[PDB]
């Protein structure tokens, strides 16, 4: 209905990414500021976006300080935009595995989630 629906990205190393649906069951807002996982030494929180250069449509990527989710609502990390970057892997991330992440939420909170690995 609601669903914690996502996938982690394919890579032997040194780095991967992750996309996943962030859902808020509370009456106050949640705020995803970092992650963790058993299959990377580090994780960073990023955006992906579109630029022009010379009239030529060309993409970009940056780190960001946090994501927000409003009460009773949801917002996803997605392939065309916001994502975790995983660095210093422990598994070579293949297609059709499963991996878990801790989602570090602002002010005394965490939500651990579990998701497949896709080559998408
Ligand atoms: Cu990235």
């Amino acid at each position: 209905g609601s669903f914690t629906e996502g996938w982690v990205r394919f890579s032997p190393g040194p780095n991967a990414a992750a996309y996943l649906t962030l859902e808020n069951p509370g009456d106050l807002p949640l705020r995803l500021v970092g992650a963790r996982t058993p299959v990377a030494e580090r994780v960073e929180l990023h955006e992906t976006f579109m630029r022009e250069v010379e009239g030529k449509k060309v993409m970009g990527m940056r780190p960001v300080p946090f994501l927000e989710v409003p009460p009773k609502g949801r917002v996803e990390l997605k392939p065309g935009g916001y994502h975790f970057m995983l660095l210093g892997l422990k598994r070579p991330l293949k297609a059709g595995e499963e991996v878990e992440l801790d989602l570090l939420f602002a002010g005394g909170k965490v939500l651990k989630v579990v998701l497949p690995v896709e080559a998408r």
